[PDB]
């Protein structure tokens, strides 16, 4: 097993699911995730996705190696990736701003390798439709080229059209709140279409559109880096500080005067606000998205 072989030199994330640490293996930067005891199902599902699927794509994080090893006296479980040094999207935004073409490259190729997951691929090297349910800003690295890849497929739902069977696994993990969309606060999600789950992915990628617009320079100013509704929940928002600003009061990320200033900004704002309807058949796809992406 790689697991035993690998050193780990230092944590770069810890959180309730786990720990990630930068490793040395083969001469070699790695990332190594350490699952919680609580969150096995999905390394469970991440294995099922990388071994099963053999998920390979530019903007999807790059699987190495799924791991069972026993250290410290206990047996832990490793999901073995590469390593990209520029780090999450979260932390890349709070550490420099952005000119239009680096704007642009980042969301693009995060609407690659959500259409590359939503996307069904039939044939001998093919793919069941995936929706992803957890996607974020820090659920995101920034590769050397400045592109990015989308991570961390713990709660990946499957579907494919050969057998109509919708695959929701068994994980109790749910997705990060403030991400959440207005159907899953409000439990009307319709949780045996696998359509849902693609809608709930299209209204997080909006905030994070939000999230990475507010860095482009434009008539030389930005926003600071913030989450979305920053403004109206604390940290580590609750389910309920969730449901009562997006479902009750039906509030939006706002946009700033200045983006109506700059075609880019006014592009990405009109993007994002159509994945932000509150009727989920009504958001853009990621291909739409991916499409328009590339032309602006
Ligand atoms: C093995 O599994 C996963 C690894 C990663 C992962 C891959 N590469 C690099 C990173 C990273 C490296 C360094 C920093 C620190 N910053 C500060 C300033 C610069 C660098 C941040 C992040 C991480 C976390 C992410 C996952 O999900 C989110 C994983 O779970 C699927």
């Amino acid at each position: 097993t790689v697991a035993r072989d690998i050193t780990l030199l230092e944590c770069v994330g810890k959180g309730r699911y786990g720990e990630v640490w930068r490793g040395s293996w083969q001469g070699e930067n790695v990332a190594v995730k350490i699952f919680s005891s609580r969150d096995e199902k999905s390394w469970f599902r991440e294995t099922e996705l990388y071994n099963t699927v053999m998920l390979r794509h530019e903007n999807i994080l790059g699987f190495i190696a799924s791991d069972m090893t026993s250290r410290h006296s206990s047996t832990q479980l490793w999901l073995i990736t590469h390593y990209h040094e520029m780090g999450s999207l979260y932390d890349y935004l709070q550490l420099t701003t952005l000119d239009t073409v680096s704007c642009l490259r980042i969301v693009l190729s995060i609407a690659s390798g959500l259409a590359h997951l939503h996307i069904e691929i039939f044939g001998t090297q093919g793919k069941p439709a995936i929706a992803h349910r957890d996607l974020k800003s820090k659920n995101i690295l920034v590769k050397k080229n400045g592109q990015c890849c989308i991570a961390d497929l713990g709660l990946a739902v499957m579907h494919s059209q050969s057998t109509n069977q919708l695959d929701v696994g068994n994980n109790p993990r749910v997705g990060t709140k403030r991400y959440m969309a207005p159907e899953v606060l409000d439990e009307t999600i319709q949780v045996d279409c696998f359509d849902s789950y693609k809608r709930v992915d299209i209204w997080a990628f909006g905030l994070v559109l939000w999230e990475v617009a507010r860095r482009m320079v434009s008539n030389g100013i930005v926003e600071d880096y913030k989450p979305p509704f920053y403004d109206v929940v604390p940290n580590d928002p609750s389910f309920e500080d969730m449901r009562k600003v997006v479902c009750v009061d039906q509030q939006r990320p706002n946009i700033p005067n200045r983006w109506f200033s700059d075609p880019t900004l006014t592009s990405l704002a009109k993007l994002m606000k159509e994945c932000w309807y509150q009727n989920p058949s009504a958001r853009l796809t990621a291909l739409r998205i991916k499409k328009t992406l590339t032309k602006i």
